[PDB]
């Protein structure tokens, strides 16, 4: 915990944006720490026939072109959400584009979707999915690809279409953007009405599967290969700025689709008077630990409005094992950190895993599976 929230004398910052890149720099030559624990059997979850070694996993934001997932799973994580993969490549915003908020162990951010490319994505998918199974064959580093639109299309159907033809036989989990605050108008696409339309065309190019057969685990890396036959778990991530009344509309859209899960809140755009630091006043949405009482409710409106009957992978200032806990508690099979590691730090990872199987232990369950949802058992 006391890594660099006790050392935070150097005055404003050093730069979150040129920290970052110099890190994922590191990330991408090896040149990381590393976990060595193996992760007890007990933190295991099958999520929708997905095995998930681990919850634990990096969220959306960090390794936005797929420069180094694997790296950073082989350091403690269980999965690695890979960037928002837009069609077309992206500059973004203007930088100065993101912000630590040290008081508040927070991060506003409004960089604007900044992607590569599919083009330039592919490729690296391509890299990754047939070597995964090859380097140290890693009970595998389980996958999500997050997908979006372009700053100014007007069919984001297409973009979801686009993404899902390319970039979705490698994801073991593929997911839907529809919730950052920093796209024009992105967010007002989770309405009853578009996001069924999203949702039904996504899973309709889903319905492309291809063809085989036909002219240790070595190679499993043939076909379509997601640690199985190919089909991502479709998801959609969702806002944390959300009405009961629209958080219906999506758990019924979520229900009627049959739509394989939900990833519980982006960043968030309020900004609650407790915020200390004299960054609060920048735009774009906040993550870390106001993104607290926000999220961990957002998962249990979602999992109880959805039976439960839907997935759900919280992010949103899970700090701590216990914060994974209650999030379990709430609805949550797996969860996912970012604003959490640029103050605790890469050996994360393996501190909220045990922090989780520590207070598992304590509570008396130990597997999480019994876990989650605890909370809906009146
Ligand atoms: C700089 C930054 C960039 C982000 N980029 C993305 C992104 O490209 N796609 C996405 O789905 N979420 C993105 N997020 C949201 C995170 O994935 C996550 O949902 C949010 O930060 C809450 O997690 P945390 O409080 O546990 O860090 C980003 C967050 C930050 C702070
Ligand atoms: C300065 C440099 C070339 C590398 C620093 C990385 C390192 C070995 C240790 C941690 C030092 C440090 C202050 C890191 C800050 C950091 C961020 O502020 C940050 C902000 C947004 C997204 C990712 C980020 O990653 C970080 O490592
Ligand atoms: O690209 C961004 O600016 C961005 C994407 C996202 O999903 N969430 C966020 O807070 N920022």
């Amino acid at each position: 915990l006391l890594e660099v929230v006790y050392g935070l004398l150097p005055e404003n910052f050093p730069d979150p944006e040129l920290a970052h890149d110099m890190v994922m720099w590191l990330a991408a030559k090896g040149y990381l720490p590393y976990d060595l624990e193996r992760d007890d059997p007990e933190l295991s979850v099958n999520i929708k026939g997905l095995t998930f070694h681990t919850p634990v996993g990096l969220a959306a934001g960090f390794d936005k072109n797929a420069e180094a997932p694997l790296n950073f799973c082989k350091m403690g994580f269980g999965f690695v959400e890979v960037g928002t993969i837009t069609p077309k490549p992206q500059l973004g915003n203007p930088k100065p584009r993101i912000f630590r908020l040290a008081k508040d162990h927070a991060i506003i951010n409004r960089c604007g979707f900044n992607s590569a490319g599919l083009d330039v994505v592919e490729p690296r998918l391509e890299k990754v999915s047939r070597d995964r199974w090859h380097d140290r064959l890693e009970r595998h580093c389980v996958l999500g690809v997050n997908i979006g639109k372009n700053k100014d299309t007007v069919n984001a159907e297409d973009d979801i279409r686009e993404g899902v033809k390319r970039v979705g036989r490698f994801a073991d989990y593929l997911v839907i953007n529809l919730s950052s605050p920093n796209t024009k108008g992105l967010r007002t696409l989770q309405q009853r009405d578009h996001l069924r339309s999203i949702i039904t065309a996504a899973q309709s190019e889903l319905e492309k599967l291809e063809e085989r057969s036909r002219a240790v685990t070595r190679k499993a890396e043939q076909f379509f290969p997601t640690q199985t036959g190919k089909r991502p778990l479709l998801f959609v991530k969702i806002a944390p700025d959300l009405t009961d009344e629209e958080k219906r509309d999506i758990a019924d859209v979520a229900l009627e689709t049959g739509l394989d899960g939900l990833i519980v809140t982006n960043t968030t755009i309020q900004r609650p008077e407790s915020l200390r630091s004299e960054s609060k006043h920048e735009t774009g949405g906040l993550s870390g630990r106001p993104l607290k009482a926000m999220s961990t409710k957002c998962v249990s409106d979602m999992y109880k409005m959805t039976n439960g009957q839907v997935a759900i992978i919280a992010s949103g200032g899970i700090e701590t094992g216990l914060d994974a806990y209650k999030r379990i508690r709430a609805g949550a099979s797996a969860v996912e950190v970012y604003t959490s590691m640029i103050y605790r730090g890469p050996i994360v990872a393996r501190r909220v895993k045990d922090e989780l199987l520590n207070i598992l232990n304590q509570a008396g369950i130990y597997n999480v599976q019994d876990a989650i949802g605890l909370d809906h058992r009146p």
